[PDB]
């Protein structure tokens, strides 16, 4: 048996720009209100309960690559 | 049996801006309002109860690269 | 049994950046207000209960490189 | 049984920026309140319950490298 | 049995910057209130309870590398 | 010319009440921007611009009674 | 010319009130701007610009009577 | 040329109330921001420019009164 | 010219109470921001610039009775 | 020419109370800033800038009765 992994990856991710400009984020205030009784979370839960997050978010530029590579015997 | 394992990266990745701008970020403020009983979370969990978190994120430019390599016998 | 584990990573990341701007961030102040009764957390959990945490962040350009190598028999 | 385990990481990671800015980050106070009764916290819990904290965080660029290698028997 | 293990790392991580400018932080103070009964918390436990920590974090350019080898039998 | 001005009034105004309850007064906050360049006011002029006073009137029972005499030549 | 002014006004204003009950004003917060240049205020003028006052106003009952009695040649 | 001036005003004006109750008053804060170049303000003339004044006016009964006597040539 | 200026007033105002209440006045802060460069006041002008004064008055009953008596040739 | 003047006011002013509670004034505090140049005040003028004066004010009852009596040729 004989197993040979040899991929290979050169190809470039490239982001180009001038200037963004003159962003504004201007919300109003709401409200949010919950009842609830009984909370029972197990194994890898996530939770946002109640919130008024308000994001702005302004990379300049930006780039993901995500890889994975697995063998299973 | 004979294993190799030789994968190769030479990916680059590249970002580049001449400037950002006038960012403004200004909401009005909420209320939030949250009635509960019993709360019981068990092994990896995470929760936001009852917030109001703005955020202004601004990074000049980014990238992320996620890898991940695995071999299980 | 002959087991060879020898990638390679020769990818740059990388990030440039003129000059970023003038980033306001300008919220309202608002309220809130949680009641419960019992809570019960065990094993690897994180919680947030009843805030306002307004986050302004501005890096400079980055990047994040996550990496992971296993070998499990 | 013969391992060999030879990895390798020469990827640079870079960040460049002129200048940043005029960063202003002015919120209005808010108000919390919370009310509870009991909790019960056992092994790696980590909580925030009742808190306004504004964060302003700027490096001047930055990066993040995480890098994990593992062998088990 | 014959275990090799010699991983490489020459990766460097690099900042640069000329200058970061002039960044202001000025909130606005707020209230906070928490009522409880019985706290009880057991092995590796931490909070924060009832607090208003305004934070400046402004670090001249930075970079965290987190490394992990780890071999079990 | 003989003016002979003698009205009587010897009316009654009454408010009669048990009690009046829980009252919850809530708003959400807004917001509001006002741009002008040039204003101009004069004599018995009565003005508010930008308001945003949430007002919570709660009188135990109330009236008003409002009386003129004017005799003139 | 005999000119005789004698009104008689012997009225009655009342209010009775057994009690209240719980009364709670809790408005999120907002936020205001406002830009202008040049005002000009003559004579007899009132005015309020950029205003957050929230106002709770709770008489244990009230009343206002108003006279007027005026007589000119 | 005969003037009589005799009003005879004998009212009454009355407030009764047994108890008011608890009265809570809590707002968030906001932010106001005012911009002008120049003013101009003459004879008689009042105002609020830039104005959180929060009040809370919780009199035990109350009432007013107001009368006007005026006679002229 | 015979001028008879005889008015009687024997009126009564009056409030009575058990008792208030438990009276709660918790706002949280703000903040504001005035900018001008000339400003001109004359004659009798009474006026407020940035202002954050928060204020509880609560008087055990209360009454303002005002009278004016004016004759002129 | 004969004038006569001789109101008679013996009215009363009466406020009566039983116990008034417990007042609690708790606000947060916040920030002012007021930037002008040239300012310019005149006869009878007065003024108020950047301020934070929190003002309870509990008279254990209390009245005000104004009077004015003018009479001229």
């Amino acid at each position: 048996v004989q197993i040979v992994y040899k991929p290979v990856d050169l190809s470039k991710v490239t982001s180009k720009c001038g200037s963004l400009g003159n962003i504004h984020h201007k919300p109003g205030g709401g409200q949010v209100e919950v009842k609830s009784e009984k909370l029972d979370f197990k194994d890898r839960v996530q939770s946002k309960i109640g919130s008024l997050d308000n994001i702005t978010h302004v990379p300049g530029g930006g780039n993901k690559k995500i890889e994975t590579h697995k063998l299973t015997f």
